[PDB]
This record gives C-alpha cells, structure tokens and sequence, in this order.
C-alpha cells in the first residue's frame, strides 16, 4: 500500500448533471456501493497520510455518507468546501486548504465517479510518479469514444504536451482517442505553484486542474504520463449509460472471480453480485440471479434461476429456486421454491422445506420442517419436524 | 422532412422463404411494431406526396395492415399489386403504375424488411440525391457477413460500375463486403427507362431493379452510392436469426435513450422496451423486465426484476416486482410484488397494495386497500383503505 | 463418417485442478451433456474401428459414464487405465496398450474437454492427414488469449516446428497466439516410434505427447499443422470461466439453429436450450426461458417468459408462461401460467388450463378441463371438461 505521507484529494463537488436524476451522481450505486463508496474503499486500503472529500454541489447530501464511511472504514475522512464552483483546479485549491501549509508529502488527485478504480493501478501511479521523479504523473487510457472527456496531447516523441477538455476541443482534438483518466499524482509543491497560475479564460470560465499539466511542461518541469490499458479501471461515469456499462462490466468481474474460486455459474450476463456476497466451492447459480447485499451462500448450493436474495444466509447444500427474499436465513439442505417468497426475519431450519407459493415473515421455522405449498407463515415460531398447510 | 412532391415506392411483394414461417415477413413484429409498421411510420414523417405499398405474395395478408397503418397515421396510402412475380424491377413497375404518366417528383424506393431505418437516413438520401443531381442515388454499406445481399462493385476511382445480387455474384463478388442497402433514390423519368431496359437474362430469370443501377451507368447518366456507417438503420431481416438480431439493436438505441433521459436500467440486455413506452424520471428498472404495448411508467418508480406489463398505466413512486400484468393501472406510491398477477381491467387506487400470490381480474381496488397475499379478485370493486383476505 | 480401420483415443485422465470443484472436470455438463459425453457422441458418429478412453484420475468416478455412454450409443467402448500419471504422451501409450501390437489403421488423439468439437472437424482432420499423407497433423487455431494451450512454433515458411507447452514456454514464445487444439491424426508406426523417445526432462518432469511434433519433425518424418479457423469448435474446458465461455456459445448455435429452422426466439442471449430439444415452427420463445432435457415443444406455441421446462411434452398451439415444470405433458392449445409449478407426473389434457399460483403433482387432467388459480393438485386423476377450486 501507499508509501507515505501520502495525501489522496477526491473531487466530488460537480453536478454530474447528465445523470438527469435528483440524487447526485456520486450516490448512484453500482455493485451494492455507491460509486463513492468504491472510490473511498480502494483509497482507503492503501491508507494515505490524509484523505480529503471536497464537496460542492449538494454537498449537505453528500457529507453524512463520507462520515458513514469514515467509520465504517475505522479512519478519518476529512471533508472540504469549494466556496463557488470555480472549476477543478479551484477544486483541489480547497483540498489543499485541508493540508498544513508544510505538507510535504506528494499529493493524488481523483474523483468521485470512477468505481472500478483498484489498488494495483492507484499503486502504480505512486511507483512511476516517484520512478521517474515527476511533478506530475497523469493516468491515461485509450477509449473507442473519448467523448466528454480531456484529450492527450502528444509530440511524436510521445512526449506529453497538454490536456485539452472536451468543450475546449477543436473537431482534430476530438478525434484523439487517448483520454485523461483524471487520475494524477502531483509533488505538492509544484501543484500549489501551478494553480497559482491557472486563467478562467477559456472555455467554460473556468479553472481547469488539466492547465496544470501544459504549464508544468512549459515552466521547464517534469511531467509524466502512464496509460492504463484496462480502461475499465479508470473509466468515468457521466450519464446512465455508463454507470450500466461499468456496472456490467464490474459484474463480470465479480463473477468471472467466483468462477474460478469453484462455482458454476450458468449465465454470467445475467447472474448479478454485489462485491460483499460470498459463495461456496461446486454451488450452482442459474439464469437470472440477483445476489444481493450481504448474501452468503454455501458450498454445493443450487441457486436460481430467477431468484432474488438480499441479505440472505444460506447453508451447505440447501436448494434456492425461484425465490424472492431478503434478510432471513435457511438452513443446510434446506429446500425453497418454485414460487417462494422470504420477507424479512424468515429463519429457516436446516432441511426445512417451503413449497411453492409460500409466503413466510418474521417466523423461525424448524429443522425438517415443511410448509409444502399455498401458505403463509407471519410472527410466529414453529418447531422441528413438523407439517403446515394452510 | 420531404422536400415534395416525393413519392416513396415501399417494396413488400416477395415472399420471405427464409423465414420458415406461415405468417409473412414484414409482417413479423420487433419491439412493439411490425417490420412494415416501422417503415411506414419512418416513411409517413416526413409525408412524401404520394406513399405506395407494392404488395404480391399474401398481399390479401397484407393490405388490411397497410389501411390499418394508413388511418392510424391519418394519411392516404396507396396500395400496387404485382401481376405476377417477376422481381424488383417489374415489383417497382407496379409502383409507378400508381402515379400520374405525368408525375414529376422524385422516387425513392425501399422495402418493408428495414424495420431501424430512420428520418434521417431518409432525408439525407434525398440531400445527397439533390445535391449530387443524381439519376440514381443508392445507399449502401458494409457488413462482417454480406450474405444473401447485393453486392457494390466499385473500380478504383470508388465510382460505383453496378451491383451484383448474392444469386449471381461470382466467389470473388461474394467476397465483396460493401452491400447494397435497397434503398434508393431515383430520378423518375431516369428511371422509368432504366426499366425498359431489363433482361429477365439471369440468374433467377427475374428482372433485378439492381440492374437498372448499371445500365444507367452505362447509357452515360449519373450514379451516385452513399454508404451509411451505422448499418443496423439499413440491414434487413431474411431470417429469424436476423430479426433477433435487430431486435436487441433497437432495443439497445430505446433502452440508451431512456437512460440518458434519466432512467436507471440494471441490465439494459434483459430489459425489454416497446418504442411506444414511456418512463418517468428516477424510475429504476431491474433485469428480466419487459415493457410493451402503451406501458406508462412515471417518475420515482421501481420495476422488476422479472417483471412483464404489457399497456399497463403506473403512477408516481409505485413498486412493481416479479409482476405479470395487462391492460390495467397502478397508483401512485403502490406496492405491487412479488409474484403478483394483474389481469385486464384491473386498476388499483394510489398507495393500494397487492402482495404475494395475488391475482387481480376486471376489479377496482381503492386507494390504501390491502390485498396482503394469496387472494384472487375478481369483477369486483373495492372500496378504499380496506384490508382484504382471503 | 470414417474411413476405418480408424481408431480414436480419448484422453480424459489428467486432473482438472482449475475447476475447483469435487466433480472430475469432463464430468461438468453443457447443454445437457458433460463434456466428456458431448466428445463420445461426436466420435461415435464418425465409427471408428476402435474408440479408447483413457482413464487415471478419479477413474473410479468416471467409467461407469463411459459404460453408460457405450450402451447409449450402441457401440462398445473401452476404457484403458493410467499406471501412473506420468504425462500425456504416457498416457497415449495406455491408450494404444488397448490395440494389438499389429494394428495398422490410423490413430485419433482427442482430449475429453472440448465439448464444441464437431464432426466436419474430425472429417477433415482425416482427409487432411490422409491428402498429405502426413506423419502427424495436428489441429491448431489462433486466440486472444493462448494462456494455458501448447504453442505453435513456424519458421519464416509456417513450416510447424514444434509445440511448446505454457509451462514450458518462454516469455516471447508465450506471445504466441496461435494454439495446440490437441486433437492429433498420427500414422500409428510413427507415433509407437515417436513415443519411445520422450523425455520426462523438462518442465513438469512428465512425458510431453506435445514433444512428439518436435521428435518426427527432427527424424526426417512429415509434420503437417491444419488450422481450425472456429475455434470454439476446439476450445478446451480448464476453469468454469471457460465452461459458461463455451456453453453460452454453444447454445448460440443451438437456438440460432432453431430460429433458422422457423423458431421466433426474442432474446436468445437469455433462451437456454439443451441439444436433445425439438421446437415446432412458428412456435414463439419468451425471455428468461430454459428447455431442458428432452423437452419437446410443438407448433405456433408461446412459451415464457421466465419458464423452466425440464422433460417436458408440449402439444401444438400450447400456451406455457413464466411456468417451473419438469417430467409432464401439457396438451395442444392447453394454457399454462403465469406462475405454475408442474412437478412430475403431471399430464395436462388438450385444451385444458392451468392459472396462476396453481401446483399440479403426478395428476392427469383431462381436456378442457380448469384449474383457475391457487390450487393444489396431487395424485389426482380428474375427468374431461371439469372446474376445479380450490
């Protein structure tokens, strides 16, 4: 993890306005988190010095779910203001302002809407940042469409010469497929140094974080550009479309990882789960699966298709077929649906059985006990062994 | 739209063997539509002055459908009968044979199996034609598989010599990928003799419209092809495999467009939207969801998963899950779900609750009723705020 | 089929630890059969004068299947047993120690996780080997990722040079896409030769069948190398990533077979059908819908969506939506669902319905007669043209 003392600015204080939605972007969830949830975890599991939220717009909405996470993840999180929306580079201004004014640890910069970010690629920005002793370092990536955002600008010697924004682009800039990943790693001084220098003139009246890097190559300093190449990594989230594309692709990987860990999954495109759940060696999943919250799942389990569990345990061996629940449990060798339906507070006995078109809430249902079809259980404690219907 | 007097010659008299069904081609439905239905709505928007419909094959089948489309539309339409079926050529022949010996305007040409062709690849054919002063303009582009299509033949110069039909072409035509969409636009009166000219001489002793494109190359006319880059707006459906295959890709452009419009989709792939469907800010759809007909959804709703509605009106902040349902309406702030299933004519009042296991038949159930699981309601109606079961 | 006297090894002893699972890997099924029984039915069909699985690994576990697969295909099968497991081309040996010391015909070797390899494949590979009158020809193809497969080594001419095995392979040669399928066409003299000359040295001290090219490309013998240019028809099953890989592909085929064939299927990424499956023409198949084992599906039905059919019989014009059914028969133009468990035994006559929330156990129904909705019938046997409830 980082090498200290590590002080990481997240930027979360734009509308992310083309998500046409009430809540702000960095709420939308992805994968059981909210894109801001994965930022926070990655960074934190690399445990910079300082971690610094700057907020903005919305920011009375946005604080309370910093200090959620700040002690889920047992640290610190400090939450800064930008006074008027004056762009990024302003942006990382107010960030700093939550620095000692003799920090001197080199400073990374992200934001707040790219949730498939992992540790080995924030890793690695550190390493080459200090590798090749940059100012600034700036994480790359080539897109099919670089739409909405900032253009690489390279001399043939691959050399890199400036960041042009989406809006600031010219119809031959648009056509650079080599997009800023908005990910950078700056020494602190020389960041301070370059904002000190940053025009609102052009092209949104802005003060754009990427001006920092065309005035660092011109004021004779070291500027460094690595390209990720799994661009899923640092892919940013404007609109719907993307987060259900990065959605997808982080479900693939979720899957893809239990694949190999020993369950078969039928249909992966259609097989949802959230990054917490976990599930047994040789557990079947059929089509149509979510997979939801805290979910457990056993070893040798059948489950699906078309089945929802959110925060559901499940044993060793139970079968899980067509069944809608959520926050229960249900026994080893237990046996649920076609049909079935797990309301909150539902404790099922190890080779309990609920049959179809079964309803149950609030009830602890009994080892070997069945409730075979047609029936609903509510508040109520039945014990081992024992038949029910209706 | 249309400059006028334009008159739009739409090509369904063949019979679509390949679709190994009893029911004819154009006839067969994508995403709430026929493919015919989709070209005549394209077609009718930008209201060419004359709108002809060649039928042949099945055309008793037919011509009902295209008087349905033309009150719907509330527009006149023509309908020309091929004689015999000798091909595209004489199909086209029968076309004219609607319009005025006398009749000036040009002549755009296509056929009833392009269901993703759109406004403007219509109106940039016309401007393309116009511009170029053309005889004959003919859109075409390029596929990984141009099986069973017409063939461009280009010489260096991209100048376009003719286009040869995948019966005829020759194993090194047939390597050729460029295709030819079948939609053209012709100069009348260029194209009237073009068509006097026609040898049933090969291959399919048919007389090929295709053809006409070389012979007014050859009698010293211009011949203009203008590739569209987004092929799924020009492909056309042979077989089902085909018509799946556009289905999703429409699917995919109406899903996008709700989600830029502020929709959630989890899984865009298995969420099903008719083009007719409207959905409310905020909503989110979960996977396995479909939506047909005249589906309403408004704003702050969630839908799914494995949800089916089909012309079904939902209010404001309703909750929809694992629900089968037709023809009925759901208020504002209801909880429908799970396994829940709503036959025609039922409307259930705003913040009414229809549980587990329920079935809803020609009823109305007021405002705040609970039907809480495992109850069937029929021809009935219910007053508000009242609890119901079983 | 095969020219004879043309004996196959199947090569299924090694030990799939990348499975991750208690079951032997060509155990794991596809498309309702393992992949070890997809392989034997592909060969089978082809008659070989001899067909030689090799055992080793959990050998136990797998003969009886193979004894199965023989009865099945009417054919007999032996089973050769590895000593030790001293490698692959050790394990060749075992195979011919199955064919008398004077067995001229030509000799298959075949692996038993490819599950797509198909007949043409094999076909070819004859001919091939035939036509060029080779030493040994081996089945190759390119792919993104040859991580795992024995590489394909060509000088300047493509003349094949050798194969080297992933763990044996340098880093430069580890950029080589072009891949060993594993399935080898050896004049049997020369394989016998070959084999006695195998070095245990390197780099998992066992006997490299792979090595082999090498060894007759060096003694003066002809090495010919036919590239399969599908490669899933020769893609190899190592985790149950490349399990749920191979089998979605496959089911690709399987319903776009259908479709072709007069099958509306709408989405047939979420369609599941397994190989023994018949579907009648214009029959309409539903998102969300699996058919299982030998489920038979008539004409213009509509089945799904969300519907599981295991073994079932459906008659013509049959309705069967969002339905969990298996071992039952549902007559022509019967009506099932939404929401309908069939467990086995149940047969429902023609014209007969079975509503919502409705559980039918070992019952005949007889025609036209009604189950409206939530009811449960068991071991029943009710009469024609009846209503039932509840």
């Amino acid at each position: 993890t980082f090498p200290g003392d590590t002080a990481v600015l997240v930027l979360a204080a734009g509308p992310g306005t083309r998500m046409r939605s009430d809540t702000p972007k960095v709420l939308h969830t992805l994968a059981g988190r909210s894109m801001l949830s994965h930022v926070l975890h990655a960074i934190a599991k690399l445990a910079p010095q300082r971690l610094i939220v700057v907020l903005g717009h919305d920011h009375q909405r946005i604080a309370p779910l910093v200090g959620e996470l700040a002690d889920t993840l047992g640290r610190t999180i400090d939450v800064a203001l930008q006074d008027r929306p004056l762009g990024t580079g302003h942006a990382v201004l107010c960030g700093l302002s939550a620095l000692p004014d003799d920090y001197a640890g080199n400073v990374v910069v992200t934001s707040g809407d790219t949730p498939l970010l992992d540790a080995d690629t924030l890793a690695d920005l550190i390493a080459t940042h200090r590798a090749v002793s940059a100012a600034v370092t700036v994480l790359t990536t080539t897109l099919d469409d670089p739409f909405g955002y900032g253009r690489i600008l390279r001399t043939q010697d691959h050399e890199v010469m400036a960041i042009v924004e989406q809006t600031d682009a010219t119809p031959s800039q648009r056509e650079i497929r080599e997009v800023n990943a908005g990910v950078y790693a700056f020494d602190i001084a020389a960041l301070r140094s370059a904002l000190s220098r940053l025009s609102s003139n052009n092209a949104q009246q802005e003060l754009y974080l990427t001006d920092v890097i065309a005035i660092l190559r011109s004021d004779g300093q070291t500027v460094h550009a690595s390209h990720v190449d799994d661009s899923a990594l640092v892919a940013g989230v404007n609109n719907r479309v993307q987060l259900a594309e990065l959605a997808s692709e982080l479900n693939r990987r979720v899957v893809a990882a239990h694949q190999l860990a020993g369950v078969t999954v039928v249909d992966p495109a259609t097989t949802w789960i959230d990054v917490d759940v976990t599930i047994g060696r040789d557990t079947v999943i059929h089509p149509g699966t979510q997979l939801l919250g805290r979910t457990q799942i056993g070893g040798r389990c059948v489950v699906g298709p078309d089945t929802t569990l959110t925060d559901v345990a499940v044993g060793d061996g139970a079968s899980v077929v067509r069944t809608h629940g959520s926050s229960s449990s249900i026994g080893d060798g237990a046996a649920v649906g076609p049909f079935t339906y797990l309301r909150p507070g539902t404790a099922l006995g190890a080779d309990g059985k609920l049959g179809a078109f079964v309803e149950v809430k609030n009830s602890t249902i009994g080892t070997g006990t069945k409730v075979p079809h047609l029936t609903y259980v509510g508040d109520a404690d039945i014990g081992e062994y024992s038949n029910i219907g209706a």
